[PDB]
């Protein structure tokens, strides 16, 4: 009938009716637990080479439009049957068919409120949609995304928004940017073995390379907007510098912080994301929120596999590094985040703490329950990398499952690629 | 074939085999992961009202047995035979049949080897079983938990140890330990609106006052054993207090920590756990192993719903209590965390942190993937309760299945029990 779903903290128990709606197959087998895996293919909408079949197509946008029109405190009726009538008039006009400013809006607002792993959710009423669903040249892309970037940064007072440009049409035809995010920093294996910069940029760095891009060979160096537009070969350019605010890491005690010589930018803008709605498919909608302190401080600055400061933050507050157990890491990362909590307050970026940003979304997850019975969650994602059980959301169980609207993954566009 | 499993923080992949060998129905649906969920079905092994039937006794404890037999290097072939042949005699004319020490030993190793949710699996060859299948009074359970403790304590040279007694029959004769673990303080409700002691035992706390137990009304008062024999009504046992060894806490740094008069137990010991091996369950193995300081540290120490302590000893820290940006909480936890390994290593009790166990975890997990081509592993139970991502295992997607032998949960004794 339902799910019942407890939380083990303030004792509280929820009955999830949502997981119903569920699309066809999640992540999981029947004998295997699978949530772990950080790229499953119930995760990811890949390529084509035909349309849409208009009997998959046609039942989805129907229920779009039911979901859209059964939103309104009171329903428009005969222009929720009209709606319905156009829309099954253009599909078998056109094959495919097209959103309404305002149900794109809606549609965009959806698929971030079923985004199983985003903690910022409770701020999904509150988005900017650019269209350009319009476009269709590289150039014109290259122009949206600085008009979004620009908009987003809003001088500090981070500002969420998406920008939607044109839908799949046979898929051979699509627009895709080839970055992960908007704004990236570069990672070049260097000639004396190191790394330097983003070492998670590694392989893509190369790939702009190869396309002409002159190599700066620093540890911060902003990333080229890779775009392809119509199925167009991707071409290369540069983001104007004026448009990347960057927030310089400064310790509110520890003056030799700064000494690190070490910035972020204050613009997490997803890039390579699909959003599907109604039986379509926008293979190219940028999105960004605002930043939550640990991203940056633990996973940005203290992975292996990423910046890798760690060892020598904690070599230089004195901590016995040689010693696991004197838990100088728990110290140091610590340290770090309030490093950057503090620069991003200081030079006025909008920024979250791991601590109220959680708390936030157990409200989230409270008004979601009682408004529409569940609330798509990745326990996985949402529970910081820092003080797991320090935070309301560790003790919450919760349900993951994929609804419609959604965000899905795409396959990296290198790796499926015409080269005329 | 396989499943792909890949490490994002040294690039490894390992292939799994092993999860094709799982049982029947995990905790996940095809449209929906459960993973999240504390107690799942999956992982619960109920009560009967009759015996196995035989019919899928059989398979079960052949599979065992040749699983048994597999194991050594040079295999007893004639002996394999023999006990596939004895096994089935038995069987056929008793109903059940019994495992023999080796087979038991064996037994209790693989459960735990399976089990998910440890951590400590690195361990798995390192136990000591102890043989109480003989065991048919409440007393004698009484008498054989007393030497497990003993034993296991060692004077804080903590050893793993597991006590088996008499297998379930028919069902309505099983022995059980209505404990969660062998050591256990006391929750109480007081009459000025607060809970004294660990507010997770309240309940229990009650059932053992209304078995006539003496309420010794404090923060750590060590609860009684309460033991059902046979299928007999539960009886009340109180352990001797020379057994309990306990770690007063205290900073290496901040001299006012002792001040608040905090201590823990040195033996974690499950006490409510069934063992499945070969169609056999035992629902009354207590077993131990020794402690990680973040169970003390960040659970039983700062959860909300226990001991609670993070709010007082952040306040005793100088932090900004009322201001959650300034991550006082953060500060607290790694205090707390260090006072635990602190204080074990200063009273010479075994413990070990959440680092090294990790990367021995690690470590484990590539023993065990070419070994045997899988480990079973609860991603959410592996990681630990802070600095997440600073962990290895963090990082190392993991296949979670439930294979055999296992180490179930059950349903709380209290809820179905007879009562003459
Ligand atoms: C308003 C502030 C927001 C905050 C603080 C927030 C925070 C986060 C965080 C912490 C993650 C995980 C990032 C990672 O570990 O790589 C995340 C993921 C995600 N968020 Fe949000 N978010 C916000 C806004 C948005 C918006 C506006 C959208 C979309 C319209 C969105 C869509 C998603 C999606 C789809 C993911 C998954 C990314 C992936 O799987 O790689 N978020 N968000
Ligand atoms: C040698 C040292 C060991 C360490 C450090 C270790 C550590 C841990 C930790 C951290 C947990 C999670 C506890 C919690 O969050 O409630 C756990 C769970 C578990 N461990 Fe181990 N373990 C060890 C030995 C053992 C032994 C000897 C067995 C069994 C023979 C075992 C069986 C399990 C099981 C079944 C669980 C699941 C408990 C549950 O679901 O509530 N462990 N262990
Ligand atoms: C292997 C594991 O799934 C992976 O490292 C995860 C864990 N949780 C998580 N959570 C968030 N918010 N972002 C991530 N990148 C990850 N990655
Ligand atoms: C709700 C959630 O599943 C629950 O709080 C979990 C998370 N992980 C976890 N991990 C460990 N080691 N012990 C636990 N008690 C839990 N509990
Ligand atoms: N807050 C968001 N989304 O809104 N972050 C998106 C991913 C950014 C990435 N985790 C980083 O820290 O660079
Ligand atoms: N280390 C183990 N098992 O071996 N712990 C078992 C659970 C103990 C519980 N987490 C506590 O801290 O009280
Ligand atoms: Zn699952």
């Amino acid at each position: 009938q339902y799910v019942r779903i407890k939380n083990w903290g303030s004792g509280e128990i929820l009955h999830d009716t949502l997981h119903h709606k569920a699309t066809s197959d999640f992540t999981c087998k029947s004998k295997s637990c699978l949530g772990s895996i950080m790229n499953p293919k119930s995760l990811t909408r890949g390529p084509r080479d035909k349309p849409t079949p208009l009997e998959e197509l046609l039942p989805h946008a129907i229920e779009f439009i039911n979901q859209y029109y059964g939103s309104f405190k009171e329903a428009k009726i005969e222009e929720h049957l009209a709606r319905l009538e156009a829309v099954t008039k253009e599909i078998e006009t056109t094959g495919t068919y097209q959103l309404t400013l305002d149900e794109l809006i809606f549609a965009t607002k959806m698929a971030w409120r079923n985004a199983p792993r985003c903690i910022g959710r409770i701020q999904w009423s509150n988005l900017q949609v650019f269209d350009a669903r319009n476009c269709s040249t590289a150039q014109e892309m290259f122009q949206h995304i600085c008009r979004h970037i620009l908009y987003a940064t809003n001088n500090g007072n981070i500002r969420s928004a998406i920008t939607v440009f044109p839908q799949r049409s046979d898929g051979k035809h699509d627009f895709r940017l080839w970055n992960s995010q908007l704004i990236r920093y570069a990672g070049y294996q260097m000639p004396d073995g190191t790394i330097r910069g983003d070492a998670a940029t590694l392989e893509f760095t190369q790939l702009c390379i190869d396309l002409g891009w002159k190599p700066r060979y620093g540890r911060f160096d902003v990333l080229p907007l890779v775009l392809q537009a119509d199925g167009q070969d991707p071409e290369v350019f540069e983001i104007p510098p004026d448009l990347v605010l960057e927030v310089t890491m400064e310790h509110p005690k520890y003056e030799w912080f700064q000494e690190l010589g070490l910035k972020w930018y204050a613009l997490p803008a997803v890039a390579n994301m699909l959003l599907e709605v109604g039986g379509l498919e926008f293979p190219a909608c940028p999105f960004n929120g605002w930043y939550m302190g640990t991203e940056i401080g633990v996973r940005d600055f203290c992975d292996t596999q990423r910046y890798n400061i760690l060892e020598e933050v904690g070599r230089r507050m004195g901590l016995e590094t040689h010693t696991l157990a004197s838990l100088w890491k728990d110290r140091a990362v610590t340290e770090i985040n309030v490093a950057v909590l503090h620069s991003f307050q200081k030079q006025n970026v909008t920024i979250m703490d791991h601590h109220t940003a959680s708390e936030s979304f157990m409200k989230h997850m409270q008004n979601e329950y009682r408004a529409r019975g569940g609330c798509p969650a990745d326990w996985i994602w949402l529970v910081p990398p820092v003080s797991g059980s320090i935070t309301p959301v560790f003790h919450q169980e919760m349900l993951n499952y994929v609804l419609s609207p959604f965000y899905y993954y795409q396959i990296e566009p290198w790796k499926t690629h015409i080269w005329q």
